[PDB]
Order: structure tokens, then C-alpha cells, then sequence
């Protein structure tokens, strides 16, 4: 697989759409497509704590890909933004083969097709920043990932990534037996830690639509992506970036805006 070089074309951003509201999503802020918004999961992330009704506070069915482990007091809510850091406890504090802690939230609401957007900060810091949705229930466990990259290692700056992971699923869901994934890396002309920037998700029956800053930069035909699934917040270590621990470049801050959820009428 070629896609650590290969990036299938560049983003133009000359024509990106206007924020004119905050009420649909940034790709169709004049509500062609006839949206919702849906009010128990959408999050403006105000105030000072997490709403604990609507996210649980780090990951019940994952404690980390080592050596970084989900802790919840990595998660901090500031100036309008939910704010995620990474540390490094004492040695000894962490389970086995851990060594380092970062933020993760998962929705409580389940979800099955709708716009899903968030409006992130990346860490300048090697950890992998996420807005990503999955579900592993029944012998069935499919991922959308919105949002799986590492600027904050340098060589990465100016890509944007995406994928989409069928692990397994029944005879009559797609029939998959072994892991398929199909990732795919573009071109940015900006490197992506500097600002903040808006990840948009159409995701229906037909396709899943991927946007940024309101731009259209991929379109999958929707053969598995049956599923509801929740959505993930989080950092996290992964060597295939080169997103691993470095003690002199872990006090950056991923910052997360807002993450909204739209229905069709
Ligand atoms: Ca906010």
C-alpha cells in the first residue's frame, strides 16, 4: 500500500464556503439538504466541566495503543473549547507497557447516517488527533475516520488523511472475515497545526462524504457503513505516523471547538 507517499491530489481552498451561521453545517449553510439539528448530541463545549450525561469521560472498551493510555483527567474544558493533553506520570503509574496519558471521549448517543462535524486545533505535539466514529457490537465492527492525523510531527504537516475499516461483519451485513480498510491521503497547502479547521461528515445509505472546511475532498461508495456508531474524540500513539512519545514536545493542547450532529427532516 502506497499511502504513506502517495497523495491522490491536492485541496483547493480558493473557493472554501463562508461561515455565514452556526446553525447548519459549513458544506450547506444554506440547507439544501434539509438538516436538523440534533440537540441531545451536539456540543458547543461551554463552561468549565464535561457534560457527563452526553459523553462518557475516556474509552470503556480501549485503554490505548501503548504506549499512551486514556485517562480522564486529560480532558479539560477552557474558553469554549474542550482541550486534550498529554502527560508524562511518574514511572511506574501506568499499567504495563505504558508510559504516557491523553484525553478520549465517546459519545453516549448512538448514530446511523447524518452530517457530523467538528471544529478542531490540532496538538502540535506526536500524537495522532482524532474525530472518528466506530462501533464493535455482535460480531459487527465498523469505523468512519473523519479525523485520524499527526502534523505535530513535522514530515506530516501538509497531509490530510482519511479511512474507512471494515474489522469484521455477518454473513448478511458485507461478509467480512478479515480486516479491509481504504486509506487515502491528500495535499493541503497549509500545515494543518497552525489553525483551527472544520471536519464534515455526510454520511448516508449511498455514500460517505468527507469535507473540509466545507470542501468536498473524497466520496466512498457506502457498501458496509451500515451500522450506528458512536463518535471518538481523542489523541492517541500510532508508529505509522510517527506519532510516538518525545518528552521535549508533549505540552501542546488539542482543542476542540464544537462537534455538531444534524438529522435529515
Ligand atoms: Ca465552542
Amino acid at each position: 500500500s502506497s499511502h504513506h507517499h502517495h497523495h491522490h491530489g491536492s485541496i483547493d481552498f480558493s473557493n472554501a464556503p463562508k461561515r455565514l451561521n452556526n446553525k447548519y453545517p459549513l458544506s450547506d449553510q444554506k440547507n439544501e439538504g434539509g438538516w436538523v439539528l440534533n440537540k441531545k448530541a451536539s456540543d458547543e463545549f461551554k463552561g468549565k466541566k464535561l457534560n457527563e450525561e452526553r459523553w462518557f469521560p475516556n474509552n470503556p472498551k480501549w485503554k490505548g495503543r501503548q504506549p499512551t493510555f486514556f485517562a480522564k483527567e486529560n480532558t479539560t474544558f477552557e474558553d469554549g473549547c474542550c482541550v486534550m493533553r498529554t502527560y508524562k506520570p511518574e514511572a511506574g503509574s501506568l499499567p504495563e507497557g505504558y508510559t504516557h496519558t491523553a484525553g478520549f471521549l465517546v459519545s453516549k448517543e448512538l448514530f446511523l447516517y447524518g452530517y457530523f462535524e467538528a471544529r478542531l486545533r490540532p496538538n502540535d505535539s506526536p500524537w495522532v488527533f482524532g474525530f472518528w466514529m466506530s462501533n464493535n457490537e455482535r460480531n459487527w465492527w465498523t469505523e468512519i475516520d473523519i479525523c485520524e492525523n499527526c502534523p505535530g510531527n513535522p514530515a506530516n504537516r501538509h497531509d490530510l488523511n482519511s479511512n474507512v475499516h471494515v474489522f469484521k461483519a455477518p454473513a448478511d451485513k458485507g461478509d467480512i472475515k478479515k480486516h479491509i480498510n481504504f486509506p487515502a491521503k491528500y495535499y493541503i497547502p497549509f500545515e494543518l497545526q497552525k489553525d483551527f479547521h472544520v471536519w464534515g461528515l455526510d454520511w448516508s445509505k449511498e455514500y460517505i462524504r468527507l469535507y473540509i472546511d466545507g470542501v468536498l475532498y473524497r466520496e466512498i461508495e457506502n457498501k458496509y457503513w451500515h451500522q450506528p456508531l458512536r463518535i471518538n474524540l481523542n489523541n492517541e500513539s500510532n508508529k505509522w505516523f510517527g506519532a510516538l512519545p518525545d518528552d521535549n514536545n508533549m505540552d501542546s493542547e488539542y482543542l476542540i471547538d464544537y462537534v455538531r450532529v444534524w438529522y435529515k427532516k
